[PDB]
């Protein structure tokens, strides 16, 4: 088998002329030439079978991406693995080759307002479809937003996704490890398991802020720091918003803090479009029940040049609703059979 960086990257003969791209959350990512479609593609090598949690996340990603079909969500074009469960050690996921991602782009490129608007529209368009499937992405962040050379944007990595479960969202204070720290909504640290759609909107708000300045808006240095950053900008929650938190440990923590004034968005972002800042404010709303939902965000005046609900499709088949790694390997093997061979 062809090799890259000293490890097996076994994708031939259909895929040749491999180039190392990077180390992902799952393993090695390479580009390759697709001798059938006559185009270069991305290939991700995944080696999950020793660990139940890796098997979980891999099965999640495959099951969701195979059912979804949307312009702003990365597809799976092919899946390579051994013909038998016994011989299956790795799984390769073949996807459209994308020039960059928003994390890499923000490291060196200033975005025009037109690009910010276009990117945000595409994020919300993809998110509308995800949420219409009753699915939460739960790890939206710049590095999970792929971009091709013409700035078409695709949401990727559904390994942490879940079916929404609002009736079971409540929990205690300082539990819960949802999303990537900087993109984590304030209620995750207070009383939420991140089982409602508002968790994703918070992350999109954080992404919008980061597009406006090329800096993360809430750069918490560790888990506990993250709420400090959020409150340092939003200021102290109102009595009404505190009255919505019944958990006493969470509420009394907030009551124990000195008063903090809100920092006006236009002082943080003096060059930003005022309509973008109005939408930003509605996505970065402290109370998740008052936070804007994805279809309202699409209809916001900032996005008026793109908004078209008839061209913002929803899922045909929402997802309606412990396993040892052996059963998970068998499930991964079954889920990938359609690509044999
Ligand atoms: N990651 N990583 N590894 C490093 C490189 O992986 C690049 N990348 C991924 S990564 C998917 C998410 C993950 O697997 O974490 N998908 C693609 C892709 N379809 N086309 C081009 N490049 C891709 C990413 O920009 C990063 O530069």
């Amino acid at each position: 088998p062809e090799m890259v960086r000293g490890q097996v990257f076994d994708v031939g003969p259909r895929y040749t002329n491999l180039s190392y791209i990077g180390e992902g959350a799952y393993g090695m990512v390479c580009s390759a030439y697709d001798n059938l479609n006559k185009v270069r593609v991305a290939i991700k090598k995944i080696s999950p079978f020793e660990h139940q949690t890796y098997c979980q996340r891999t099965l999640r990603e495959i099951k969701i991406l195979l059912r979804f079909r949307h312009e702003n969500i990365i597809g799976i074009n092919d899946i390579i693995r051994a013909p038998t469960i016994e011989q299956m050690k790795d799984v390769y996921i073949v996807q459209d080759l994308m020039e960059t991602d928003l994390y890499k782009l923000l490291k060196t490129q200033h975005l025009s307002n037109d690009h910010i608007c276009y990117f945000l529209y595409q994020i919300l368009r993809g998110l509308k479809y995800i949420h219409s499937a009753n699915v939460l992405h739960r790890d939206l962040k710049p590095s999970n937003l792929l971009l091709n050379t013409t700035c078409d944007l695709k949401i990727c990595d559904f390994g942490l996704a879940r079916v929404a479960d609002p009736d079971h969202d409540h929990t205690g204070f300082l539990t819960e490890y949802v999303a990537t720290r900087w993109y984590r909504a304030p209620e995750i640290m207070l009383n939420s398991k991140g089982y409602t759609k508002s968790i994703d909107i918070w992350s999109v708000g954080c992404i919008l802020a980061e597009m406006l300045s090329n800096r993360p808006i809430f750069p918490g240095k560790h888990y506990l720091d993250q709420l400090n950053h959020i409150l340092g900008i939003l200021g102290s929650p109102s009595q009404e918003d505190l009255n919505c938190i019944i958990n006493l440990k969470a509420r009394n923590y907030l009551l124990s803090l000195p008063h903090k004034n809100k920092v006006p968005w236009n002082r943080l972002f003096p060059n930003a479009d005022s309509k973008a800042l109005d939408l930003l404010d509605k996505m970065l709303t402290f109370n998740p029940h008052k936070r804007i939902e994805v279809e309202q965000a699409l209809a916001h005046p900032y996005l008026e040049q793109y908004y078209d609900p008839s061209d913002e499709p929803i899922a045909e088949a929402p997802f309606k609703f412990d396993l040892p790694k052996e059963k998970l390997k068998e499930l991964i093997f079954e889920e990938t059979a359609r690509f044999q061979p």
